[PDB]
């Protein structure tokens, strides 16, 4: 009955005419020494000003070989100065910005490369024989950041163009700079289409204004310990990060015992986490060999939060204020954000992933209806703002069932906003399956286990998981006279996918359970 919900902040001014670099390094002047990149793994180092000059010359560089405004850059790095640098040269150039996992497979980066048109692919040459096959095949360039095997190029020549020949650019704010992959709501992982408006909207959301919703001060050293191919990382840490003039403290690898001393040695103040790192930390038994007083947020999203593991946190590390961000990819990404961050902090209460951004409208809606819901009636959690993508690369129809024709994202979540404008997410609609905060999309899956000869149906669920939340488990359908055994499936797709995509157990039935439609009913299916 039209319920529309919306930030306990007020609304705040954010530009609409500026490209995402100009808005993140607005007030650089204010903060030009001050150390922006701050690599906690070797002791690399980048001051603010060295970052901005350096955008410009990587975006020189990346003319001079060829690369031109809307061409797609894909980057197979870990989280690190050169990953920012990359991005940020990308962005300068009006060219896209596109990652994948270091750690994913030849067959993987080759198909990603192919889906988003790849012109040129920067990684660390440790990962160069993942992609030498492609490469010598596709006629797209390869780079590297440290040695330059084979005919690939190396990164200095961008990092150390020329900035007096960058190309000069006109860059709309409804250009698209990154594409990062989701599933969404359903199906294989697609292309998500993010403008420079709607990542500065999202940015400003979250750190902008007199009251911002996620206070980050000039004392403030950023930890990023997650990676910067996934949007938390990129938008909430990076870019969150370089607005507000703070130094990133980038760990490219994360090891318990290294991270702890870091927080020390560069004073750590603020640690965007998931579960899977807060349980980590909290299961270390060196609290006490290292002063972590300098810790004073800790900031937990990408899934779920369990009570106990809540509890344990605020109990291990009262020095700081726990709280909970909620995003997903095509929201841009953030759609709640704990208030209790805010520069005057609200009250908050235990088990909530925060209150509806300001500068955006939220709704929930009964799935089988469509109605708007009041207080405290669980459904679809739905968004609205300049924040959100633009759409699905290549794929009208997964973005016409994504957002609805009056502009709605639809999250596939389903949660409720209490009296005090808090949320709490009790459930999901859609199949996705999340490992250690990570994506795993039950589709990509089915079809590898398909493709397999001996194998003529699939289905694959979430199996509940304490350490990672949930790992996928497959049921299959094995061709009439095959001897195929679990062992030999799960060889089969762990030799073609990303480490935690593995599949935990391989169940043989007669056939998947199917809607008279023919949907896979993965409801049947979790219930064993
Ligand atoms: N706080 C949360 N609590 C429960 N579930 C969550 C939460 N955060 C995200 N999820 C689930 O994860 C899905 C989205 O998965 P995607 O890989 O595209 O984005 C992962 C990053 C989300 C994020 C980004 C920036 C932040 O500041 C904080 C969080 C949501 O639809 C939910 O199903």
């Amino acid at each position: 009955e039209e319920f529309i919900f919306r930030s306990k902040l007020p609304d705040i001014y954010i530009p609409k005419n500026l490209p995402l670099h100009s808005y993140v390094l607005e007030n650089l002047s204010n903060h030009s020494s001050k150390p922006c990149l701050i690599n906690g793994a070797n002791g690399d180092v980048y001051t603010y000003a060295d970052v901005e000059l350096t955008a410009r010359r990587v975006a020189s560089g990346l003319n001079k070989i060829g690369i031109q405004q809307g061409d797609v850059i894909m980057l197979f790095l870990p989280s690190s100065p050169e990953f920012v640098l990359a991005f940020l040269g990308a962005s300068h150039r009006g060219a896209i910005i596109t990652a994948a996992n270091p750690f994913s497979t030849p067959a993987e980066l080759a198909k990603h490369a192919k889906a988003s048109r790849a012109k040129l692919l920067i990684t660390q040459a440790c990962y160069y024989e993942k992609v030498k096959d492609f490469a010598r095949e596709s006629d797209v360039k390869v780079m590297c950041v440290d040695s330059a095997p084979d005919g690939c190029l190396h990164f200095s020549e961008l990092t150390q163009a020329d900035e007096n020949e960058a190309p000069q650019v006109d860059i709309s704010p409804d250009d698209v700079v990154a594409l990062p992959y989701s599933s969404g709501t359903t199906g294989l992982p697609k292309g998500v289409m993010l403008t420079h408006k709607g990542l500065i909207t999202s940015v400003a959301q979250q750190v902008d204004g007199d009251n911002p919703n996620l206070y980050f001060h000039s004392e403030d050293v950023i930890l990023c310990v997650l990676p910067m191919f996934h949007i938390y990382a990129l938008n909430s840490i990076m870019l969150c990060g370089l607005r507000v003039g703070a130094p990133i403290l980038i760990m490219p690898k994360f090891e318990i015992g290294s991270l702890l001393g870091l927080i020390e040695k560069y004073k750590v103040s603020i640690a965007p986490v998931v579960p899977p790192v807060m349980m980590s930390i909290a299961k270390s038994p060196d609290l006490d060999k290292h002063d972590l007083s300098s810790l004073r947020m800790i900031k937990s999203g990408g899934a779920p939060l369990g009570k106990e593991l809540e509890d344990t946190v605020r109990a291990k590390f009262p020095q700081a204020r726990l709280g909970q961000g909620y995003g997903m990819t095509e929201a841009g990404p953030v759609l709640a954000m704990c208030l209790a961050f805010a520069k005057e902090p609200f009250d908050i209460k235990p088990g909530a992933c925060g209150t509806v951004v300001r500068n955006a409208e939220m709704k929930i809606v009964d799935p089988e209806t469509g109605a708007s819901l009041p207080r405290n009636q669980p459904g679809e959690i739905c968004i609205r703002g300049d924040q959100i993508m633009k759409g699905y690369l290549n794929d009208p129809e997964a973005t016409s069932r994504t957002i609805d024709k009056e502009g709605w994202l639809h999250t596939g979540d389903i949660g409720y906003i209490d009296d005090d404008d808090e949320l709490f997410i009790v459930d999901r609609l859609k199949e996705l399956i999340k490992y250690k905060g990570f994506q795993v999309a039950p589709a990509e899956l089915e079809a590898l286990l398909i493709a397999h000869p001996e194998i003529s149906d699939a289905a694959v669920v979430g199996l509940k998981d304490e350490d990672a939340g949930e790992v996928p488990v497959a049921f299959v359908v094995k061709s009439e006279k095959s001897q195929a055994t679990e062992d030999e499936i799960k060889q089969y797709i762990s030799k073609q996918v990303i480490f935690y995509k593995r599949i935990k157990r391989v169940f043989f039935i007669e056939a998947i359970p199917k809607a008279p439609s023919g949907k896979i009913l993965r409801k049947n299916l979790k219930e064993k």
